[PDB]
């Protein structure tokens, strides 16, 4: 009950600011998490002993690959922190509850390939998930382990507190399909310009939640520059590998994910930047003004590609 997580005076500090990067110590990302959780939400939100009990299983089922990895999850999840802090007072108790363990669960048992691999190879899970292929699986698998004995962290919560909190969870690991992402967000354009945005209504709030997944999930392109081009290898890691496999099924794939392409990828980084990030940083800014340093660090990342086109790096 009176057992706080205190995190060293550097990290204390650090982890307030949207561009922390959680480390390369793996045995620390659990107990940033519960830090995060206890200021986040409280220190009452949860059972300790359940809570990291949950942790440790959502650690086991996240897979050792390139990117989308235990690590992903936690950074996904700071910046969830970040945002819910500089806007305190927009979000429920059950919202700040859910969105946390959301983003740590978002991508659970991720093999390293996109919905449309998984597609064109056949695979079972495109057989049972017709569209957010992976995005349902990462759900499927959050309800599963919320089900093991010990694990069910939202014991306490009421019947209808503990359907809405799935519910906002639900949602938010399926609006990380960016496919969905494009369409999500021209309609957060539209309502904000018009200005027909309104947070008292549930379709709304659902659309904002929405951005901030995307904007969590894309978060590595908000980092300082040697953070964001490192974890750019680990991504494009994974591209690659799932271009062989491309190759594998007789199908060329996109330029994007071939390895003989590697030229090609500062300027495949400056379309995913003009084209996804900066859209989805700046619309989030219009609807939350204190995420602003997200959309700041994007445009300094962007610029720093085109530094790199240009040869100067
Ligand atoms: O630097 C870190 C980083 C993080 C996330 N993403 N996602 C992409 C991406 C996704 C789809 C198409 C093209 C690029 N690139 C990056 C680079
Ligand atoms: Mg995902
Ligand atoms: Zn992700």
């Amino acid at each position: 009950g009176l057992m706080q997580f205190t995190l060293p005076v550097r990290l204390c500090k650090e982890i307030e600011l949207f561009h922390f990067d959680i480390g390369p110590f793996e045995n620390m990302w659990p107990g940033i998490f519960v830090y995060m959780v206890h200021r986040s939400c409280g220190t009452s939100c949860f059972e300790l002993e359940k809570l990291c009990r949950f942790i440790m299983s959502v650690k086991k089922n996240y897979r050792r690959v390139p990117y989308h990895n235990w690590k992903h999850a936690v950074t996904v999840a700071h910046c969830m922190y970040a945002i819910l802090q500089n806007n305190h007072t927009l979000f429920t108790d059950l919202e700040r509850k859910g969105l946390l363990i959301a983003c740590l669960c978002h991508d659970l048992d991720h093999r390293g390939f996109s919905n449309s691999y998984l597609q064109k190879f056949d695979h079972p899970l495109a057989a049972l998930y017709s569209t957010s292929t992976m995005e349902q699986h990462h759900f499927s698998q959050t309800v599963s382990i919320l089900q093991l004995e010990g694990h069910n962290i939202f014991s306490t919560l009421s019947s209808s507190e503990y359907e809405q909190v799935l519910e906002i969870i639900r949602k938010a690991i399926i609006a990380t399909d960016l496919a969905l992402y494009f369409g999500n967000r021209k309609q957060l354009e539209e309502m904000y310009q018009t200005g027909s945005l309104n947070l008292n209504n549930q379709s709304h709030r659902d659309r904002v939640i929405g951005l901030m997944m995307t904007a969590c999930d894309l978060c590595s392109v908000t980092k300082l520059w040697p953070v964001t081009k490192l974890t750019a290898n680990d991504i494009y890691a994974e591209f690659w590998a799932e271009g062989d496999e491309m190759k594998k099924l007789g199908i060329q794939p996109i330029p994007m994910m071939d390895r003989d392409k590697k030229d090609e990828v500062p300027q495949g980084q400056l379309g995913f930047y003009n084209a996804v990030a900066i859209p989805c940083y700046t619309t989030l800014t219009q609807i939350l003004p204190p995420t602003e340093p997200l959309l700041k660090a994007c445009r300094d990342n962007l610029s720093q590609w085109e530094k790199v086109i240009r040869g100067e790096e």
